[PDB]
């Protein structure tokens, strides 16, 4: 088709303009003021059901009275949101343009609910591997599995490329706490071979394991890298006379299928963990491409990381929307995206150790649901994905703060803190949780030209310069913010928040009616760039492009080297 | 006052309304049909005056014709934005609400124009320092400046916050191929001492000087790391039995004016390196605050850094605006953040020595005209300040460039990228500038219903199951970018690229209006946050907030430790 209108035309989507054009410009404190139990009504607790950890939403500091509430619920409805999850929690092909199942949450279906595909109970497969992968950590964490030279091993570098690198790397840094503190893994993931050559001179090969992740186990990218490893391994043997004789066996592993590609490489197919074409890249982490944070926590940490999950993906079948976290979630972001006209959704984690938590998200967030057509094939009539950014609080805590508060965008923020410290040093924890609270306490309520004017009379200020000082100093309030709380940053509680935001973007991805799980939108960008590179040679005039594309190529050709 | 309307009401802005409503559904392609020469006539070099080094910006692949690029001439003339670079050069108090000079270019006014503030020549200063931090790096990189123990230096600890910490970190990285690679360097800043305590059981402290950044000296934040710093010092020379006799002179430094408290802690002052009120917190790299910059890559490469944005200066003071690199790339920016209304500014920087670049941008740009007021101290009529986020293009290179293409936002990319490598190894940098090319052309003529159709016929797909996946592999195209380009990432070329967008951000802010210079937004968020500390207690309830704000600290009171 051409455009939509489909979603454009329920009475759902109408009726949420009208309660936007009417109800939009009333300040989020006014809600308050009419409700004394607004905090309650507008958030909801997960029970983790373990240690007393639990994860809790709320979102009332938001410009959504009861009939907004009402009308978002409705909307989720119409759209079959719940049935849709259902289909793709059953192993249905929700994929429509790729064809394929979507089952992530059968990578952490702890409960081992059968699910079927192609004639087959993936679960089987799932568990198999989780074994696999247990057996072959647990002999490298104790020391057991030896190097050529017959030393334990100390380091882990993971070769793969964009979310077959981001999880690993989010999740092991999120959880350092409950890491084995004395092997060091490293993530790999750039063409030039600068990366690895850093680390290649920084461990020791006799005491290193690399892991390769590639489904085919061809792709140039990481094998080549893969293959920098290999030589200087069989280098490093030769120079120091040593037998190379299943000496890769012993220091390389495999995230792959392709079995006999794998063999050839020199690598032992006992450590070859599998993961299936269900598994897209941003949503891998749960899987064997998790095998660098099993290695790094453990196995049963690994194990509750998933349970979190799980707990998660209970949740958001089994509840009602009103009372759903991932739901609300969802829909209180649509009402920024969609009526608000909000282009953004910044993320700030009070905790130093989610820092590369805002980046995941942007991936999984962004290249899931920033697309231009829904399923039915026809150009969507809405708004998608938003733009994810932002930064971990602990540190700056101001950069780009002064924008959200003063500025003019209404910016959609998730704070996300913890109640527990991983350690009692001084106060820190408390003067970091006071900003916390305090970021969206100042958001909602601002500060007013009175209290400025009181404010700086008390300063002792001239009568004059008081008067055009005020406006600078005045903030509007009336800024949205969610606070998303957990008792501690637990391997099960990282698992939880990931799945929140997994949903999160499912519900979007449904009311929107886009394929939130296909990524087109790569495949322009490389092909324009494997016909430029031939190109690419010294004293080349092209013109088969556009003026701007063939005066940058040429400018390049005659200035290079 | 109570709301602007002054620019709202300039003839140059209402025509390029009228312009924006004639031509703003034209393709970026229909432009360069017409004219053969657009490349050329929509872009601007900057000779940098040393080994062939230049900045280039190409903005031709925008939704800007001739009439429209003249009116954003007009405008930036109507609202006498030359005339205000000249005063804020000039040493004249720009910064109203603070009532102080911005005189970043002072710090690297390589001519020593002699810049007046309160009866003195600010320059005596700025070259007084100068050469005090070239006597000071010179001793420490050759090794003369010896720690307690008679060893010379190899680590340098800078402890600071917010600017005066990612302006050295984003810079150090963006030049690393000139740095000592002998001597490590790290950076401080959060308040818990984790990242200290991290640093200390790392660094040999008989091997380390640790710079101290605090103006007043006083700062609690830093000055409790500096603290620790100094506890650990004493510590560690009272159980080795070494002399503490002159020790903390030779192991820390100021950045500082405040000569008798710096003298308190044990530093010497000749080791006091001061800098001035009007240097902003986020242009101060330029500054004594860039003393580790200026210990890792040397002085000469320092003087080079400074005199790359000096070059930038004089380009932007002396050249007219149709041809000011700087000014062109703020009208581009005016044009989609206030006729579009596009939220955001993505800066993609394709080497991997810049990946620390957008975070800078994200405070440079977003702390100075993320503003709601007028100097003038009316509220803004317009769109100030946008959202800025990225990353390097070297890994991933694609994470969130799916939304970029194929999502329903227009936002407004800067890809920035050199024509020459810090490597010849192997055809890395080729690969790397065939999708820096790639991108741009992608992003413009995106790829239509029937290039996908005949591209889906030759795949021999099923007749029916081609026309249902044509839309989901279409790109609209018509998406700008702006290529700027770069010889080398010299220490003078990075020099040029931050003071560009410094003075894109100063063209923003003095068109709408704004005061760029002061940062109001953080006072609330502070005040909110000591009120709210006294009362995080163990059973602690408050009632004295708003109910979110109070259920918050209330939930954390009753579940904490």
């Amino acid at each position: 088709g051409v455009t939509d209108s489909s979603l454009l035309n329920l009475p759902a989507w109408k009726r949420l303009q009208s309660l936007y054009e009417k109800y939009g410009n009333d300040s989020i404190l006014s809600h308050f003021e009419k409700d004394h139990q607004r905090f309650q009504r507008y958030s909801i607790e997960i029970d983790l059901h373990s240690d007393d950890n639990f994860l809790f939403l709320d979102y009332s500091k938001s410009h959504i009275n009861d009939e907004i509430k009402d009308a978002l619920v409705a909307l989720a409805e119409e759209r079959g949101v719940r049935a849709f999850a259902k289909a793709m929690f059953d192993g249905q092909r929700v994929n429509s343009t790729e064809n394929r199942a979507v089952l992530h949450v059968a990578l952490r279906n702890r409960s081992n609910r059968p699910i079927i595909v192609d004639g087959k109970d993936v679960m089987s497969d799932v568990n198999n591997v989780l074994a696999q992968m247990k057996d072959f950590t647990e002999r490298v964490r104790s020391g057991e599995w030896k190097g050529q030279t017959g030393k334990s091993i100390y380091n882990i570098v993971n070769i793969g490329i964009g979310g077959s690198d981001l999880g690993p790397v989010m999740v092991t840094e999120a959880l350092k706490p409950f890491s084995k503190r004395d092997l060091h893994c490293f993530f790999v993931s750039n063409v030039d071979g600068t990366h690895m050559a850093e680390v290649l001179k920084q461990v020791n090969l006799e005491e290193t394991i690399f892991i390769i992740a590639s489904k085919t186990f061809t792709t140039q990218e990481t094998l080549t890298n893969a293959m920098s490893a290999r030589n200087a391994l069989m280098s490093y043997l030769k120079e120091n006379g040593i037998s190379t004789d299943g000496a890769v066996a012993k220091h390389f592993v495999a995230l792959s299928t392709n079995t006999e590609k794998v063999r050839e490489f020199g690598i032992d197919t006992v450590n070859m963990f599998a993961f299936w074409d269900w598994v897209g890249g941003r949503y891998s982490v749960w899987s064997a491409i998790g095998l660098s944070v099993m290695l790094s926590i453990g196995y049963d940490n690994f194990v509750e990381f998933l349970t979190g999950a799980h707990v998660m993906d209970n949740h958001f079948a089994s509840t009602p929307t009103e009372q759903n976290l991932p739901m609300m979630l969802a829909l209180v972001g649509i009402w920024y995206n969609n009526f608000f006209g909000s282009e953004t959704q910044a993320v700030l984690p009070y905790d130093q150790y989610l820092w590369r938590l805002p980046a995941y998200l942007q991936q999984l967030d962004m290249e899931s649901n920033g697309k231009g057509v829904t399923k039915k094939s026809g150009a969507v009539a809405v708004q998608t994905g938003p733009i994810v950014f932002g930064e971990a609080g602990t540190n700056g805590q101001h950069a780009f703060y002064q924008l959200i508060h003063q500025g003019t965008k209404i910016i959609p923020c998730d704070f996300i803190g913890c109640v527990q410290t991983q350690n009692r040093v001084g106060d820190h924890h408390r003067t970091l949780m006071s900003n916390f609270f305090a970021q969206t306490e100042a958001l909602m309520v601002g500060k007013n030209a009175e209290e400025v004017r009181q404010e700086l009379v008390k300063s002792g200020m001239s009568g004059d310069a008081i008067e055009n000082m005020i406006p600078h100093k005045t903030f509007t309030g009336s800024r949205p913010s969610n606070s998303i709380l957990v008792n501690a940053l637990t391997p099960r509680a990282l698992g939880a928040i990931i799945a929140m935001y997994e949903h999160k973007v499912l519900v979007q991805g449904a009311i929107w009616g886009i394929n939130s799980y296909d990524q087109w939108g790569v495949e322009l960008g490389k092909v324009l760039a494997k016909s430029i590179l031939p190109q690419l040679k010294s004293g080349n005039i092209v013109s088969d492009h556009d003026g701007s594309t063939n005066g940058l190529i040429n400018m390049f050709n005659t200035r290079a080297h």
